[PDB]
């Protein structure tokens, strides 16, 4: 169903240990946002490009569509 890039987990809770507010790529295919991201531009990995999303406390739950509910099209 839905899943979260570890990967990308591994590199912010060092951000979130130093304080750094940097960004963390991933490249696995359902990459989704988590809590530890508030404060991160994650490139989630669509299933074919990284996109860096920086996070807050609201955003995350899905996977790009709360930072991008634009409406469609």
């Amino acid at each position: 169903g839905v899943f979260v890039d570890d990967h990308l987990l591994e590199k912010v809770l060092e951000l979130n240990a130093k304080g750094e507010k940097r960004l963390i790529k991933t490249w696995s295919r359902r990459s989704t946002i988590v809590p530890e991201m508030v404060g991160h531009t994650i490139a989630v990995y669509n299933g074919k490009q990284h996109v860096p999303v920086y996070i807050t406390e609201n955003m995350v739950g899905h996977k790009l569509g709360e930072f991008a509910p634009t409406r469609t099209y």
